[PDB]
RNA sequence: UGGGCCC
RNA sequence: GGGCCC
């Protein structure tokens, strides 16, 4: 988004300094170009001469402004994928009950009993269980007044900026490039979901390319029925965003909230409002308040969502701006926030639709490398989505997600200080679709030191997963 | 850390 | 309570 305001005020809020990722028995073997993010300003590998503190913001490059014919246009765009994704799910959108919303439903998960719970909590010293009884169901005084003021529509609030402590290329730990997490106040997560809740359940339940979304998949029962469905292309995409969340322009949000949140689909009026706060935001980092128009928070709930929503809307949008006739059945698209796959048998042109996504804020750039420009005749075969690739299992016949072995090295690499073993079952369940040979190869460095679960057992497992009917078969 | 999925 | 993806 942009930057308005940068104001310097007494009250520091501290961030997460000191990585609690520390190197396993397998970094001396594999040495990957992957290392933890920078989270200190003063940090040994850090090149010279860079200050943290403005890396992080510098994603914030503007809130762009649309023409009122742009904003026709992709009203018109929301409008059209709201009536095909509400067609979908129904209009059952009726708001939760506070109990439904921190006990989560049939598609919803429950909220993290002991997450941060942003501010001005954190400034207090207090944790989500003092504020929220989670296994009642119910809240206590403070959230239950901020619930008043978010039925009012008077509530204010910041955002937490949190370093993101994770594994990033040894390149983007080099320049700083460290993600942060906005961090919103728990009762703000609360009222997001009451007020779309039902409506974020019916999306896990259904996704697939028919709503354009994979939010709620699983990856390895999933790839089959996303593989089969784009191999029957012609053309497939791997398109890439460049800060997708920060580069939501204003016009962009608040038109897709009015088109996809309207209370003609059974939502309650403030469903518009609360993610309607989202767009111009406060973010309190250390000693620094910072006031920003447009881009998304990220510990917003629904923020994947959202993402997914806007993403469709974009693809529809920009084709539109372009072509004539273009509808949606003109072309497929299966997203998950920013990772997105598109297909058509249209021999449709993403390197002249650059300037399409431009007049929304947006960079397009191709996936497959830094090739010049992006290039028709790929298949599903030749993409990435959620880190994983597009293979068909020899034995029986199904696609299964296969994670790139670099990138499977770096996060054997790490692990949190007692949570090894755990964490080697856990990747073992992604490793298991590299093969025999390279599964045998990834957890060598930890035979003897660990419980490495063994390739047969996760095979067995996963072809049950993906369908019952072949596991069967096999007998 | 939010929206998943997995143990 | 972990891990992965986003
Ligand atoms: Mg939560
Ligand atoms: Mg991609």
């Amino acid at each position: 988004g942009l930057i308005v305001d940068t104001r310097d005020v007494e009250e520091r809020v501290h961030v997460m300094r000191k990585t609690k990722l520390a190197p396993t028995v397998a970094h001396g073997v594999f040495n990957p170009e992957f290392g933890p993010a920078a989270l200190s300003n003063k940090d040994s590998r850090l090149n010279e001469g860079v200050v943290l503190d403005e890396v992080i913001f510098s994603k914030h490059k503007g809130d762009t402004k649309m023409s009122a014919e742009d904003k026709a246009l992709f009203r018109r765009c929301a409008a059209d994928y709201a009536s095909r994704l509400h067609s979908v799910l129904g209009t059952a959108n009726a708001p939760l009950s506070i109990y439904e919303a921190i006990k989560g439903v049939d598609g919803l998960d429950a909220m993290e009993p002991d997450t941060a719970p942003g501010l001005p909590w954190a400034l207090q010293g207090k944790r989500r269980g003092a504020l929220i009884d989670f296994e009642n169901g119910t809240v206590g005084p403070e959230v239950e007044a901020a619930l008043k003021l978010m039925e009012k529509r008077e509530y204010k609030f910041a955002c937490q900026t949190f370093l993101k402590d994770e594994i990033r290329p040894m390149e983007k730990v080099r320049a700083g490039k460290t993600r942060i997490v906005d961090v919103l106040p728990v009762e703000h997560i609360l009222y997001t979901r009451m007020m779309i809740g039902r409506f974020c359940a019916q999306m896990h339940s259904n996704n697939g390319p028919q709503i354009g979304s994979a939010v709620g998949c699983n990856p390895d029962v999933d790839w089959q029925r996303f593989g089969t469905h784009f191999a029957q292309y012609r053309n497939v995409w791997d398109v890439d965003y460049s800060a997708f969340d920060a580069n939501h322009c204003s016009d962009a949000m608040n038109i897709m909230f009015e088109e996809v949140f309207r209370t003609e689909f059974g939502f309650h009026p403030n469903a518009e409002w609360i993610l309607k706060t989202l767009v111009n935001t406060e973010h309190a980092y250390e000693n620094k308040r910072i006031t920003v128009e447009g881009g998304i928070p990220s510990g917003c709930s629904a923020t994947s969502i959202i993402n997914t929503i806007l993403n469709n809307i974009y693809v529809l949008y920009a084709l539109r701006r372009h072509y004539e006739g273009v509808e949606l059945d003109t072309y497929t698209m299966i997203s998950y926030g920013d990772d997105i796959v598109v297909a058509s048998d249209y021999d449709l042109d993403f390197e002249a639709l650059k300037p399409h996504f431009k007049s929304l804020g947006q960079t397009i750039t191709p996936a497959d490398k830094s090739d010049k420009g992006f290039v028709l005749g790929h298949s599903i075969t030749d993409v990435t989505f959620l880190k994983r690739h597009f293979h068909m299992d020899y034995g029986t016949g199904f696609y299964k997600p296969v994670m790139a072995s670099k990138t499977l090295e770096a996060i054997l690499s790490f692990a949190r200080r007692g949570t090894i073993q755990e964490k080697l079952i856990s990747v073992a369940g992604l490793a298991v679709h590299s093969g025999p040979d390279e599964y045998r190869r990834l957890f060598e460095p930890f035979q003897g030191l660990f419980e490495i679960p063994s390739y047969r057992s996760l095979y067995l497992r996963w072809v049950n997963a993906v369908c019952g009917d072949a596991a069967a078969l096999a007998h």
